[PDB]
């Protein structure tokens, strides 16, 4: 039961650690978005990034 | 009865040594509250800590 209980307190710190990390209200991490995208040319066309849900 | 006594003296120091253990005005091995909640975001999400009562 000890090990057990360890092992639902780190879940909860992944968890935590996973959803409090945002840059802007924006991440890459949390699943928040399926991707996102950022500008690579004059003209709009976006420099495509696959999220990963962590 | 000497080891009667000397069991109700180490009772009255577990008690006197659970009660003298607070930090700041807080505490959570006497069982003072039920929890405390620190922070862990700054939304104002909480860490949470159950108390012991020891």
């Amino acid at each position: 039961n000890a090990l057990k209980a360890d092992f639902e307190s780190l879940r909860d710190q992944l968890q935590k650690a996973a959803t409090n990390a945002k840059f802007n209200g924006v991440s890459l991490a949390d699943g928040s978005t399926t991707k996102l995208s950022f500008l690579a040319n004059e003209d709009g066309s976006n420099f495509t990034v696959t999220a990963q849900t962590l």
